[PDB]
């Protein structure tokens, strides 16, 4: 169990983050 910080660029207008838990 846990939990990390994830991004990537999404659009053509900026970019997301997301955080996973795995």
């Amino acid at each position: 169990r846990g939990c990390y910080t994830r991004c990537w660029k999404v659009g053509r207008n900026g970019r997301v983050c997301m955080r996973v838990c795995t």
